[PDB]
């Protein structure tokens, strides 16, 4: 492939730098939906409901008719006003009436239905064993159960959630796994092409091992790469190497 490996060189000791714990950062203190599950978490005090439905949640969060901080929120603060029992019941009444994902109501109210049956029965000790040494057989079975690619945008998208879930839940920080790789997005496939021709999901999983950062953490990264107020007050003097990446 045709790659400039002067930039990559760059790229790669840039994200070392920055690090898990930069991702770590940009995770919990920039993306404002981190804050909005430790609203609801510590609303519903019902750790195995709080990470299902985040889990189901993240599973309808495609075309929103909003903003993903402000679905995030609307999410957290109906379930914290009007906590659920039956899921597919409270999902049909909320999404046709919320703000932020009244898109495409039907599919997803069916998406709901075909998760609930697996989510339902986990118990907190089979949760925890998916957060602590399992997030990508979590991937695996919830792309069996919905019968999508294992790669399926939303799917990796629940994963991620889930981690955020399960950290605070469970008040510990497990590193996504190396294996679940970049998530297919157009603003990072056009920055992949200012290093190389190769395909993203080959050139990112080097650049995961190369910096000990998992892809998902990675993709947090770049977030802001490609908000930028709140970067520079958490991240201190790593916010400049911020700046630096989208200037490669
Ligand atoms: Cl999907």
């Amino acid at each position: 492939y045709r790659e400039d490996n002067e930039k990559v060189n760059r790229l790669v000791e840039i994200l070392r730098e920055l690090g898990l714990d930069c991702a770590r950062t940009i995770e919990e203190k920039v993306d404002l939906q981190f804050d909005a599950l430790r609203n609801l978490r510590e609303n519903l005090k019902d750790d195995e409901l709080f990470i299902k439905l985040v889990i189901a949640n993240a599973l309808v969060s495609y075309q929103l008719s909003g903003k993903g901080e402000d679905w995030w929120w609307e999410f957290s603060r109906y379930f914290s006003e009007n906590p659920p029992e039956d899921i597919v019941e409270a999902y049909s009444s909320f999404l046709p009436n919320s703000k932020t994902n009244r898109r495409l109501v039907a599919g997803k109210l069916k998406r709901i239905e075909r998760v609930e049956p697996f989510l339902s029965p986990l118990s907190i000790s089979e949760i925890r064993d998916y957060y602590f040494n399992g997030m990508e057989r979590l991937r695996d079975e919830l792309a069996r159960v919905m019968k999508a690619k294992r790669s399926a945008k939303t799917i990796v998208f629940a994963v991620k959630m889930f981690g955020y879930a399960g950290r605070i839940a469970f008040s510990a920080f497990v590193p996504y796994p190396m294996a679940i790789e970049i998530p297919d997005d157009v603003r990072i496939n056009a920055y992949t092409k200012r290093f190389t021709s190769e395909p993203p999901v080959s050139f990112w999983g080097r650049i995961a091992e190369e910096t000990g950062i998992p892809p998902l953490h990675i993709d947090s990264i770049l977030w802001p790469v490609l908000v930028l107020r709140r970067l520079k007050k958490h991240c201190g003097e790593k916010a400049e190497r911020i700046l630096e990446l989208r200037d490669l």
